[PDB]
């Protein structure tokens, strides 16, 4: 049962292609064209089906040349509106009809952002991106929006000349718009099964550089070097991957740099993975980013969640790859480093949310609950800890990758639940079903708050990023004087960022320490998003003034959605700064990615 979607489900029906033709209007800013959906009946004497919509406007549906009777339902909030299609003839079990729905999307669609000109890089030209994960292609097109059906899918998008579209699919040439040459058609080709939510569409003023052998870095012109350098280790990881999951299939792995607004770190388009501008530290150092957006090429987009219930497969397969290609670039104790990171991480959303809470819990429940709301990084945590944990349980890394790499090819192509998981998983490791019986499985599937048991983690990167958080901790006012920029001198980036993640654990400390700690470190001057964001966090929780204007501004200069959410939740936590989070929230609102305004809403109850 996909309890997110009201289409036919795929025992009555499935997709099996997509032919759209379609127009970006940046005037009226809709997109307006016709999806042809190659359906195939799963059943005897099919006469109608239905698809998910949200927003749409629809012209007519065509059948065989004909315009056929269809029907919209009654909007179901944020699952949107039931579009019931009367089919022209009866099908047979496996027959196939094309239909042809001529269709407009609202400007308030929440698959997607309208940029005006002054809200880019280059201030000359507007930009439109696509965010369709969770269930939101069905705001730009009909379709059975649910990740249990996947087909191939081609296109062709009619832009204004001056700017370039893309796709997750390949480029496939482009010409002169014959019905208006002030745009470009451009085409694009997705040879490989896909579900609907791996639909991407980008249109900007956007440039390419050549990176490695089958990648491409795009942003607007302002940013493409910058890029070029920030994701230069993308092939070196392409090939880990590989050697980890088997082929790489998809062709072409090219990188999208988006706006700042972009609410995610990545979106593992096929083809084309987006990722947030503030991955663009200088010197690699998020990089982990890309190894995770490589990784879904294998687990989430061949081996694919059946319904959003069961997401941790897709994200915690995909962390726990991740984590491996990082490793074996940077070593074990590295893997090790970001695996107990990953823990705490997992602390934080259990204390945030509660620890009996639905949202704790690996596999959720989703009827009634809109997958945006419910989005949080127990999935990626609590997902990666269980199979960090079977990797130690069944004998270690090198026995526990045989089974990734199996699992991905016996599923590949496939859309499956935690059950086909945990069979699979049973029937691979036959010969350790006893040890298999040791798991709690009921407390890691399916109950809330931490874990039943907790792994077991290498600590030698880790144990000077707890030094140093335990000496501010402890440390008393006669106590700062001792403290030097020399304290740092022996850390990396990553452990600058784990020593303020341990110090944010015990957040608020005495705000003439947090004064020291800029005076002798200098946390203020550093960029790197990821350390920002935690310093300022560290200020704010500690009721430092001084870092109001600076929270505020990076929440609003970015929308990345962790680094957004908890910056305003802090700021209206705090009663000097609670009246300007919420005017700045309401000033900002109209010009907010559309998921992250509604969720900076909630966070903040205003509207
Ligand atoms: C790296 C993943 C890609 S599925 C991501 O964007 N995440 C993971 C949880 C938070 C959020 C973010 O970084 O903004
Ligand atoms: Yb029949
Ligand atoms: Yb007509
Ligand atoms: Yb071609
Ligand atoms: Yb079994
Ligand atoms: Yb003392
Ligand atoms: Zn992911």
């Amino acid at each position: 049962v996909d309890t997110c979607s009201l289409a036919s489900p795929a025992s009555v029906c499935r997709t099996k292609h997509l032919h759209l033709r379609c127009s970006v209007d940046f005037t009226r800013r809709t997109l307006t064209g016709t999806a042809a959906l190659t359906v195939q009946s799963q059943e005897d004497n099919l006469r109608s089906l239905v698809l998910d919509t949200k927003d749409l406007t629809i012209e007519k549906v065509v059948i065989n040349g004909q315009e056929v009777k269809y029907a919209l339902g009654e909007r179901q909030s944020y699952k949107g509106s039931p579009m019931e299609i009367s089919l022209p003839i009866a099908l047979s079990k496996n027959q196939e009809i094309v239909i042809e729905i001529s269709f407009e999307t609202s400007p308030k669609s929440s698959a997607l952002q309208w940029l005006t000109p002054e809200q880019t890089s280059g201030k000359e030209h507007p930009y439109l991106f696509s965010q369709c994960q969770a269930i939101h292609c069905r705001a730009i097109l009909p379709c059975q929006d649910t990740p249990s059906v996947k087909l191939t899918y081609t296109a062709e998008v009619s832009v204004p000349k001056e700017l370039v579209a893309l796709m997750s699919a390949i480029r496939d040439g482009e010409t002169p718009d014959p019905e208006d040459p002030s745009r470009k058609i451009y085409k694009f080709i997705q040879k490989v099964p896909i579900p609907c939510y791996l639909i991407a569409l980008v249109v900007g003023a956007l440039e390419s550089r050549q990176i490695g052998p089958r990648t491409l870095v795009w942003s607007e012109k302002e940013q493409v070097e910058k890029s070029a350098y920030e994701f230069s280790e993308t092939e070196s990881m392409l090939k880990i991957a590989e050697d980890l999951g088997g082929p790489y299939v998809w062709g072409q792995y090219d990188l999208l740099v988006l706006p700042p607004s972009f609410p995610y770190g990545g979106m593992e388009n096929p083809c084309l993975t987006f990722v947030t501008p503030t991955l663009l530290a200088g010197d690699k150092s998020l990089s982990n980013v890309i190894a995770h957006e490589i990784s879904h090429s294998w687990t989430g987009n061949l081996v694919t969640n059946k319904t959003w219930d069961h997401f941790w497969l897709n994200e915690g397969h995909t962390v726990y790859l991740e984590r491996h290609i990082c490793g074996r670039l940077f070593g074990e104790k590295f893997r090790h480093f970001n695996a107990l990171g990953g823990w705490g991480e997992l602390q934080n959303s259990v204390k945030t949310f509660g620890e009996t809470h639905p949202f704790t819990k690996l596999v959720v429940d989703l009827t009634d609950i809109d997958p945006d709301v419910a989005y949080s990084s127990v999935p990626y945590e609590k997902g990666f800890a269980l199979l960090f944990y079977l990797e130690q349980l069944l004998g270690g890394p090198e026995i526990f990758l045989g089974f990734l790499k199996a699992y991905v090819e016996k599923f590949s192509y496939k859309s499956i639940t935690t059950d086909d998981w945990k069979d699979f998983l049973y029937s691979y490791f036959k010969d350790k079903v006893d040890v298999l019986n040791q798991v709690d499985w009921n407390a890691w599937l399916y109950s809330p708050g931490l874990p039943p048991i907790k792994p077991n983690y290498d600590m030698t990167l880790t144990n000077a990023c707890i030094a140093l958080s335990q000496r501010w901790i402890t440390a008393k006012e006669d106590d700062l004087n001792s403290f030097n920029a020399t304290d740092l001198k022996d850390l990396s980036s990553h452990q600058l960022n784990e020593f303020l993640a341990q110090t944010l654990q015990r957040a608020p400390l005495p705000l003439g320490h947090i004064k020291r700690m800029q005076e002798v470190y200098n946390f203020n001057a550093i960029n790197n998003s990821e350390i920002r964001f935690r310093w300022l966090r560290l200020c704010i929780q500690s009721k430092w003034e001084d870092a109001i204007p600076l929270a505020l501004k990076m929440a609003t200069e970015q929308g990345r959605m962790k680094f957004t959410r908890p910056l305003f939740k802090d700021l209206a936590a705090f009663d000097k700064s609670h009246d300007q989070a919420v005017r700045t929230y309401q000033e900002h609102k109209a010009s907010m990615h559309p998921v992250t305004a509604m969720l900076v809403g909630k966070d903040l109850k205003v509207d």
